[PDB]
């Protein structure tokens, strides 16, 4: 359709204007004086969040340039979200004051793309100092004192988190989901808990309980599908004759298989029960595979060779203790070889490397957790959806910035990390004066967080960020106490990635905006 | 619908006046100190670009005359963008140029046929310049200077891209994709790594690497889909008598053959593994007859005659060395005649120059590039969407720009090789005066480039042109630096190609356009 | 009324939209390629004229922050012609420069105020230099070229206003009216000439001229009015006893004095004449002591004392001939001491010092010019009333121009001398870097008149801006015949006095405007 085009000051002054108003809506709940931005729905009521990726995702303007500036500059909080899970208030106010200074020394006639060369430069530094700066985060007081501090200063949620991840070990996995109670719930299942309960509810040995417990059964492991007895009659006999329980695998046991295994379940010469295979094609074998592995058992498949009418007690897997519910099947102490278990987990590993998709590599990662260490759950407990979902959105934050850290480490946090890199970035230099001037205004917006911080707690950010720079290392303003101290001590720490990718997006973005000389947009 | 008719003067105006929107949309982007252009998209973030030919793409105007000039003078730059993938905006500057000194010559009464005529005689003896001017680029220097240059001076570009053409050869192929990192990325394949996997999990000999290595194996290549291991069990009982390992590249290999393969593959009589043939109908016996030339084999299929049943050792291929992951499949020193590959090659080439589609060409090159010479892909690395879509712009014309060298060889850049050429050509003339007056105004828009190169940078346009036509040879001017040197010297080179397509682009539509007295078009 | 209040960016861009509108305006009218302006007259034909002062008054915006920008920068064009009479488009380009480099000073973000003080620094070292660079304009060929170049090269008007000012001498006066002829016309009057006729037609001495001619008479000045012979009785028998004629200038004779007087006129007894005093009360007395002075004679006055039946011959005045009109009377070679005209001529000077009207000066200097020197009439020829008006304007400036040639001397034309100025003030210096700032767009902006000169010549402006500056001394751009040269030996020469001032008027509004960060209108 036609278009307006706008040129030079004004383009750049309407795409400013909309990128001040989303990071104006985003700011504001920077800091533990934050505030919270309701953002209606067209379905459903308002949701009262925290998060400026949110906040960012909602904002759309008339102006159709102003529009495309706080589209643009969007793309910030969504990338810091999408990377880090965390700091998207902080790479929005980065952004923004990244565009506001590139566009004064624009309209200084500065070059534009030497600004954005001296950013990128400066940024560059900025996430070596970062990287050298940083600490491992390996303690669980720090790894409460970051989930604590990114879920806007809630000591429960961070020790929750701390805990979970105690249990669950590195290569455990942690997934946060709502919870009906009013306090926040951690469900830890160790070892496989894959979601597939009995097939025939008589199964159950322990009524009272509505489960199957088998103690040192068998375990076979069947690729396909079966509804004759006959392939299996000689496994049966087989277990009937050693005397243990059994526990079926199998894509489905239905019809006369499912009948005669129930039916020889009361007679008691077998103690049979039978269950679903785990996920689905391409995905159900490889479960099916670390399964065997796990039990030291082998999957028996049409493709792979061998026929179920040949198995053998060898062929079954063993485990100690097996739990079915209606719900889902957990295997307790496989009879696995420690070293096959570590090498399935590391060909899952280099599937992960490989992987390219979200979905899948935590598809592999849970098979990881399920295979060795485990799996978590936090239930969010709030009375209300709105409480629920405000929480929950803390609450993966403060999961988000705590994997952040143990990932890539921990750095003062309150802005401190980046005031310092600054100061040590100051005698930087680039091949001319407006890369120098790009330097110098990526500096000055280093120092942007903690101003906004300083600012929503309302106090004078200039005198707080003086103070802060006047000070060295860790040395900072505490916004919840309005006071200054080590913010390692005092627990204010902010994952290393999470300031890093904060930085590096709000950068990015920042120069190809502050590059702009023309903008193309659909007339009103 | 009812149309609205415009004459003469007027019509011409709002025809400029459309000229002149997307030009100067345009033309800001041109130079090192070039600027960039947000485009609005309905769908998505705003794109951030310095490529005229998208901001050309996009622009529209309301007015129905100006609309019609700006989309005839965007024709320039989509040619210039399919022919050489770089000058866009150079060729939309000249046509510009081109028009408004056309059309003041209209004004001036002369003839427009005469004035298009002369600025096609202009144009003409100018190629022929450029021809005479340009030097060969055959040196991975000179390669890397003209892709920095394309690339907005971009020396990672430029030198990433050098490496790459050194790597691949001729003959080879390079492509530009998305990469995950921050930083460039180059990967560089040999031979044929056609993207077909394993067609069994299983067939895995490696499984830390998940992959499937063959030593010296023979490849049996079959143009039939097989679903039974009788017909092959001739081929695979003379392979394990053999004693190396096979592999099989057929339509498709399932059920009870794929199953028997996999289960020789445990018990290791054969080494045996199978993939699906590559591409599909009518590309697929092209790819395997490639196959076969490259590894000393013959293609069983039935329109050949030829049975499985009747294949033999001799029959079957051989490699030195291949390797299959579930991905891609890569043979490694083909046992093949050398003279019998470069006649295939020679074969694929013919097909390349009776071919009329950019996609068959393409795929007949990646055909090529397989058989001899190799395959490239940069991963562009970029923070950001937005940054990734811009990098990426940037790379892919610093990619055409290089091939654009390589095939005609380079000139001058900064607008020099026009300045030069229109400094050669000041003796032409026409058949008449309008023919006279319209060769001068082609070789003052031949000018138009450096012009405005320099207004970018903010300097005076006639005095930098004053001086680059005073000078001699390759003296330029540097938009960069703002000095004037030697442009070969300084590493500012254009390719011929790029700036021949430019000008005559630009020149037919521009003669066209001021050969107008009406436009029809509908009305508001 | 309610106020609309603009900050900032905005107002500024405002600002400077509508200098540039006015401007724009103005200066297609600047150097002898410019063209004229069509005013048009709610009253009467519109006026077409090449007066940046008559454009600039005209202009009016419809926005309120662009007509005030326009209203203030329209300060410069009035002023200048207030003061000088000429230059008016030159101050106008000066004044839209200087406030087109110090706004993009001020979005550089350097200090309003000291860049208007740079830039007063720099005027007032400007006007120094031009003062030093300035030469005494003497010659009648040097006025000629001056009034030629001021007429738009109309070397007619220019020899004519040289061939009057010779004719005038130092301290005559000229003056430019309408003419009935197609030709321009100069009509010199020396002595008095004041516009009084015969108050009697019956005085006509000479029928076929319709005058009075009276050769060697007394003079007869009565500053009251008279309308009885007794009082003059005395007077009239000296006279008769003399036998010479008699000429009476009173404030009127009517009546029985007047039929008496002229009774006596045929009668021969005396050859009398009477006429009215010239001018109104507090000037007519001052115009009878004048012709008094001139003619060796005393005025009879009831204040001063003297009665006119004690009036003498000795009181009478004398004078060598008289000759009078319907229309005037002229009085030529008045008998009286020189020495006494002098001391006249220099308390008329004295009072023209402590005037401060110009209506009051004006008319002093008329009688200065009757006193002494002489009264020039230049009557413009044109056919029509529009081209009267263009002419009369022309004229007008170029009399304006010489007579500032003549007060303070000349300098090359074509902005040549204030090049020059800026070439020498190159080394100048403020107290801080927004001085120096202020400086240089003082500078750049001197260079504004040529450069606008060379544009509506259709020249490329910095490549003649960059020749005339490498070139030293008068050397110059000759805009007629777009060739360099001596300046002053192509006669091309500006007054001191005009180009200090449009500089100087330029400057102060312009450092004023820049100095704005606010401005309150009326509402739309
Ligand atoms: N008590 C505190 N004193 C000082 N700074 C604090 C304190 N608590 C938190 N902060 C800082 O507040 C900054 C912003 O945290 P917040 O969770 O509000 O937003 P964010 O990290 O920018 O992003 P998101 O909106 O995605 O959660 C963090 O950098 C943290 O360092
Ligand atoms: N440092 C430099 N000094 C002088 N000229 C330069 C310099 N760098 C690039 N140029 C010139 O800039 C001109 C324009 O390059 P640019 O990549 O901006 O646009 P283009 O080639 O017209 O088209 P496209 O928009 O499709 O990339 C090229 O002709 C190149 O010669
Ligand atoms: N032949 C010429 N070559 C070069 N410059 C010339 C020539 N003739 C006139 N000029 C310059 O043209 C300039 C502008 O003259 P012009 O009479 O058009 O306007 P002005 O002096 O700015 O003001 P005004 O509009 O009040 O007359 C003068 O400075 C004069 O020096
Ligand atoms: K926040
Ligand atoms: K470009
Ligand atoms: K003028
Ligand atoms: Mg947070
Ligand atoms: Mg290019
Ligand atoms: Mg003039």
């Amino acid at each position: 359709a036609a278009k307006d085009v706008k040129f030079g000051n004004d383009a750049r002054v309407k795409m400013l204007r909309g990128v001040n108003v989303l990071a104006d809506a985003v700011k504001v709940t920077l800091g533990p004086k934050g505030r919270n931005v309701v953002l209606d729905k067209s379905f459903g009521a308002p949701t009262i969040t925290k998060d400026g990726v949110s906040v960012a995702r909602e904002i759309e303007l008339e102006d159709k340039f102003e529009n495309m500036g706080a589209q643009m500059v969007k793309e910030v909080a969504s990338k810091a979200n999408d990377a880090a899970g965390d700091g998207t208030t902080t790479a929005t106010v980065l952004a923004q004051a990244i565009i506001t200074e590139g566009l004064k020394a624009v309209a200084a006639g500065m070059n534009p793309m030497d600004l954005k060369r001296g950013i990128d430069k400066a940024v560059t530094a900025a996430v070596e100092e970062l990287k050298a700066l940083s600490v491992p985060c390996s303690d669980s007081k720090a790894i409460a004192q970051v989930g604590t501090i990114s879920a806007n200063s809630d000591e429960t949620v961070g020790k929750l988190i701390a805990e979970a991840m105690d249990k669950v070990g590195k290569e455990g996995v942690i997934t946060v989901e709502d919870g009906t109670g009013l306090q926040d719930e951690l469900d830890v299942v160790e070892g496989m808990q894959f979601d597939r309960g009995y097939l025939s509810p008589y199964f159950i040995n322990k009524p009272e309980t509505g489960a199957v417990e088998l103690e040192s059964p068998f375990i076979l492991l069947a690729d396909k599908k079966i509804s004759n007895i006959r392939e299996m009659l000689p496994v049966l006999e087989a277990v009937a004759k050693a005397g243990k329980p059994l526990l079926i695998i199998a894509e489905d046991v239905e019809g006369e298989a499912l009948a005669t295994l129930v039916v020889n379940t009361m007679r008691g010469i077998v103690k049979v029960a039978a269950v679903k295979a785990p996920g689905f094609g391409d995905r159900r074998k490889a479960m099916l595979q670390d399964i065997a592995t796990l039990t030291g058992g082998t999957v028996i498949s049409e493709e792979i060779g061998m026929e179920l009418e040949k198995a053998t007690l060898e062929d079954l897997g063993q485990a100690k203790r097996v739990v079915i519910n209606k719900d889902t099947t957990t295997i307790i102490d496989g009879v696995g070889e420690e070293a096959a278990i570590q090498g399935r987990v590391a060909q899952i590993r280099q599937q992960i490397e490989e992987a390219t998709s979200d979905y899948d590599r935590e598809k592999l990662q849970e098979r990881v957790a399920k295979l060795a260490g485990g799996v978590a759950v936090i239930k969010v407990g709030a009375a209300t959806e709105v409480e629920m979902k405000e929480k929950k959105a803390r609450v993966e934050d403060a999961l988000h910035a705590t994997r952040a850290a143990v990932e890539e480490g921990v750095v003062a946090g309150g802005g401190v990390a980046l005031i310092r890199v600054a100061s040590k970035l100051a005698d930087l230099r680039g091949q001319n004066e407006d890369q120098n001037v790009g330097i110098k205004v990526a500096l000055r917006a280093m120092e942007a967080p903690l101003r906004q911080i300083v600012l929503n707690c309302g106090e004078e950010p200039s005198v707080v960020a003086n103070t802060v720079k006047g000070g060295d290392g860790n040395y900072g303003y505490n916004a919840a106490t309005e006071e200054y101290g080590n913010m390692i001590d005092m627990g204010i720490l902010d994952p290393t990635k999470v300031t890093r990718s904060a930085l590096q997006y709000a950068a990015s973005v920042a120069g190809l905006m502050i590059t702009t000389e023309c903008m193309v947009t659909d007339l009103p």
